[PDB]
């Protein structure tokens, strides 16, 4: 049926990265609850709200398939009802500041104690053990962290952040991933083990292939696929030229290739009104003949400045420049049938209103239309991973504290002593 | 322990997705046996090699961990052998273009027929029914189609790549998602499935925020927080201001923060020599008053104008450009530590060369050199989950077909078929 039936979550999770592991875990079946703060909730509630008192797009785009209980875990009757639900759980999930679950009096080795079976997952700025341990980081803090920021971008600017959430979403990815395999090694040893995920090393994960570069660079010299080993075409902001005789750290190469052959962003018609009026266009090596017909150039088949990829080490951003003509009358769209028919990896920049409507996204569920009856329907992006003998069904993102009585009736309390918790202001 | 000592891996992956979903099943203790092409193997082998006839690092710093056999499968002998090492594996991977798999004969359902029990995990460039199935993908292409380029980058520019992999590396970490939680259906059904990640579909859940982003400006018209929000702060190419008028689709915002709490890409001595000379400074609204003391202004505590998010929105980029001229003498980390002491998410732009030889990255195994005797020792990026009883051992790439015969005698294969099998050109 579904992977994570029958699986119990404990959701100390905020903003972005913890929140994005365990809905996704909600989506693959699991039965999550989220804690959260009394009052105010998970600060994403009231973040860039598009109508005012609705939880925000942020939120509910992070938090289908979960439900929600208010608790003030500041107080003692909140530690003594947290205790209860760890003994239930099978996993414990927190993207709190480095020592603060600890603080709380719930340490690695006090949750052995409680539930020698549960998981205890969480996301942090840095690893355990690195200098910068202590520090709280959100998105773009990590990209810079990780490497991301240094390598993405132009030459001749300013280190660039991806509009991609490379640091928290991704993070919160990786951190399913560590839940998994901890999940198998308890089929084996039928205990549970602490996993964690920096913000740092989950960037640093995704950007190996400059990890690649960097070394590639220090044995050599030279990184030939990048814009800057053609001889006089990059230059910093005062028209110094740009080399590699000169560059000791991998450098921002623009709309280089990266881990694919080599690449530029092309502009198709109406660039000049429509920010996403381009294509991605690649020159694999054994393609050239094929690319050679497409743009009409006969003559550079068995021309050897042309025909290799060292060949057009020092030209590559010309002939880019002079296959971008060919584009100047056809929209991202047409560019991307014409390649298509010589079988060149070619394809569209898709601008997010394209994607919000896109029926093939929608018809394979990764785009998916959420029943909020409450808020009124919106989209949400559902499981990438697709399998054949299992669909998710999403569902919309809890109220504060909607689930708070239902979930203490789940504990086994009475009646009575859940309404003596709303008083003394517990739950 | 090891979550996946016992897991036996047929991985048919090359390039990056792929081989960096099974290398990291390999980390945590999976037995992998990688299949490559006769002569030439995975095309990383040749792929930008830093010496001659030796692998590059490009194929070792994604198939440590793993043993390498060679076969022709377009061979009458080799597709038995396939259907054998089927029988005995417990995940197949494969990331060969649209219907590759299918022609040599090994459909799905061919493959549930030979071994019940296995998991088919495959990585193509989109969603199997997309309108784009087909389409043959490497890593910035799926950038461009699942909305990251269009997204990142400045307003004034193109499209921009992000320098970490987002199409490829990224759908591996997604795969390995998927294939773990197969795993955990086997258990339930004792029965295999097939998984797919579609390169489009990884990205597109990495860029959910920009979703959230497109229905709150259909819904609203505008985004409060980007840069075109911020009275004559922006301007497009032409000597002219930028506004969400005309502004349908989610536009590029430079260095913004991306989220609820804004930040920008601060310059820090040494910028015009150091392509990396930079921090990022996150403005947390429940942090405003730690970061009034730090810029030396107690004004901004009193002001309404100043000391809300809400305030903010006209002269973020104000701020910034006063919050950076007090970092004009100190370099990246004394930035950093002269905030810190305030507990403000701010951080410098790590280099690849910081990053490579960093001591703390080394000591939590997050860079970890590899010991390869035949190549000389190189640097990777190891397991990014840190487990309380569990350590990869990381080893070698292997070279081509070094584990061929090895192989072929675990299937139970006799000496002399192994050498009737090397003369047919099929191993
Ligand atoms: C997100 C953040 C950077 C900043 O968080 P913050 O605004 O400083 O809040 P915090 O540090 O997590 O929590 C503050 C405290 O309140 C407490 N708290 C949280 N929820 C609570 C509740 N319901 N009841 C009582 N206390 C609560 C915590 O125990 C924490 O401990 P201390 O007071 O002892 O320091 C930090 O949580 C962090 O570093 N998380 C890890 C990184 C991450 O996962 N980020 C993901 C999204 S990035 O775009
Ligand atoms: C990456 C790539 C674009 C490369 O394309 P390509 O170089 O043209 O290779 P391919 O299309 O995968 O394989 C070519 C053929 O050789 C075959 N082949 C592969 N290994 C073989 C072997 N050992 N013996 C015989 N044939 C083999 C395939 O069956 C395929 O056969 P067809 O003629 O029936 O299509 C393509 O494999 C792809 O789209 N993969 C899926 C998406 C992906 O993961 N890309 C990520 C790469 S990381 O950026």
């Amino acid at each position: 049926t579904k992977p994570l039936d029958g699986i119990n979550v404990l959701d100390f999770t905020h903003v972005q990265a913890g929140p994005a592991c365990t809905q996704m875990m909600g989506f693959l079946g699991a039965n999550v609850i989220k804690i959260e703060r009394r009052g105010s909730g998970d600060m994403t509630r009231g973040w860039l709200q598009d109508k005012p008192n609705v939880d925000s797009l942020y939120f509910t785009m992070f938090n289908c398939n979960k439900r929600s209980i208010e608790l003030d875990m500041k107080t003692p009757e909140g530690k003594e009802l947290l205790e209860q639900m760890i003994k239930k759980a099978d996993v414990m999930v927190e993207n709190f500041g480095p020592g603060a679950l600890d603080r709380m009096g719930f340490t690695w080795e006090y949750i052995q104690e409680l539930n020698p079976r549960v998981i205890l997952a969480s996301v942090k700025g840095y690893a355990e053990g690195h200098a910068n341990e202590h520090l709280k980081v959100y998105e773009n803090v990590a990209q810079c962290s990780g490497g991301a920021a240094a390598t993405t971008g132009f030459w001749d600017g300013p280190p660039t952040v991806s509009g991609a959430a490379l640091g928290s979403s991704n993070s919160g990815m990786h951190l399913m991933i560590g839940i998994l395999a901890a999940l198998e090694i308890r089929h084996k040893t039928g205990r549970g083990q602490k996993v964690a995920v920096a913000m740092q090393d989950a960037v640093l994960n995704l950007v190996r292939i400059k990890l690649r570069d960097q070394q590639r660079l220090e044995r050599t010299g030279i990184l030939a696929e990048y814009p800057q080993a053609q001889p006089n075409f990059a230059f910093d902001r005062d028209g110094n030229p740009l080399s590699f005789d000169n560059i000791t750290s991998v450098p921002r190469g623009g709309n280089a290739g990266g881990g694919g052959q080599p690449g530029w962003m092309l502009k198709c018609k109406g660039w000049e009104t429509d920010a996403d009026s381009y294509v991605y266009f690649t020159i694999a090596a054994n393609m050239w003949p094929q690319i050679c017909d497409m743009i009409d150039k006969p003559e550079w088949k068995d021309d050897p400045a042309y025909n290799t990829f060292e060949g057009r080490v020092d030209k590559l951003m010309d002939i880019f420049s002079f296959i971008e003509t060919k584009f100047a009358d056809k929209d991202k769209f047409e560019v991307t049938e014409w390649a298509a028919q010589y079988g060149i990896p070619c394809g569209p920049v898709m601008s997010m209103k394209e994607l919000a409507h896109d029926p093939s996204l929608q018809k394979v569920g990764t785009v998916v239309e959420v029943v909020d009856e409450i808020r009124g329907n919106h989209l949400t992006v559902g499981a990438p991973f697709k399998f054949s003998g299992f669909q998710p069904e999403i569902t919309r993102a809890p109220l504060l504290g909607e689930h708070t009585d239902e979930v203490l009736k789940e504990l086994g309390l009475d009646d009575a002593k859940i309404k003596e918790l709303h008083a003394k202001q517990v739950v």
